[PDB]
């Protein structure tokens, strides 16, 4: 089986999630064919040079999975788009582009974080385009770590404030964008996160039955999608 997770938002002061993730790696990822992490692995990323001890332990635990023969892949989220090649090497992860099609046991599946489908949120998409500019990223990364942490803290705070004022519609995926992505790639299956609204949605793409499977955020329990020859299963599991 091939596993998909997203939206862990790992951080020091959410220790149940950290413990749950370590257990997941040892008990589930170890026996899988591959693991895909579809963004927001960390609560925030302000550069691979961050000395946070959590990053060291998480990198080693992920690298132990891929060193055991189970490849680990990462699509960036909105929290952790700065995660780079240095941390990918430390963690034994392969970095993927923002959209990727997999063929799994004969089944073509599109994967992404999900935030690029939220096309009605013009304010977010504006922000996203700016912070994805390599020149601006490279400029941010030149600041002292403590300044980067203050910026991130402010961004987190203003994000929470902005979100409480936004309609549910602009913060969920746009259906035209969903269908457009699934027809661009001619898939009947899409797995994403970002919205923190776990569900299996039925829809039409390519004039055929299609499915959009949304991972849950990790808080008091975890969420994965398990893909086998015969099934695509959204599974919630306790810590
Ligand atoms: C150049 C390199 C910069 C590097 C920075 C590295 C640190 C990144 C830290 C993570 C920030 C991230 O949380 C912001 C974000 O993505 N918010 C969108 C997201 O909501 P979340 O709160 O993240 O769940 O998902 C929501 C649903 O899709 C969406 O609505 C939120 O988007 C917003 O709230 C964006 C607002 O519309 C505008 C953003 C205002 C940010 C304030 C900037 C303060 C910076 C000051 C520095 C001078
Ligand atoms: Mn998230
Ligand atoms: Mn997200």
């Amino acid at each position: 089986a091939t596993l998909f997770i997203a939206d862990l938002h790992l951080c020091v002061e959410e220790p149940a999630i950290t413990a749950g993730f370590l257990r997941f790696l040892a008990e589930e990822a170890r026996k899988a064919d591959a693991l895909y992490i579809l963004g927001d692995l960390f609560e925030a990323w302000i550069g691979d040079d961050d000395p946070n001890p959590l990053h060291r332990q998480m990198a080693a635990a992920i690298k132990a999975v891929s060193d055991s023969g189970v490849p680990c892949y990462f699509i960036h989220g909105n929290r952790d788009f700065l995660l780079g090649k240095r941390f990918a090497r430390e963690s034994g992860m392969t970095l993927l582009p923002e959209e990727k099609v997999l063929e799994l046991y004969g089944r073509r599946v599109l994967i992404m974080h999900g935030d690029t489908l939220c096309t009605d949120d013009a304010g977010y998409q504006a922000f996203r385009a700016k912070v994805h500019k390599p020149w601006l990223q490279m400029l941010f990364l030149a600041l002292p770590l403590f300044v980067r942490k203050r910026i991130a803290a402010r961004m987190r705070a203003n994000s929470k404030e902005a979100n409480s004022s936004k309609s549910l519609a602009i913060m969920d995926v746009n259906q035209n964008a969903v269908v457009s992505a699934m027809e661009k790639h001619q898939v009947q299956w899409l797995i994403h996160g970002h919205t923190h609204r776990p569900a299996v949605h039925e829809l039409i793409a390519n004039q055929q039955p299609a499915f959009r499977v949304v991972l849950g955020a990790w808080h008091t329990e975890g969420s994965m999608v398990k893909v086998t020859a015969d099934d695509v299963e959204l599974i919630h599991f306790p810590f």
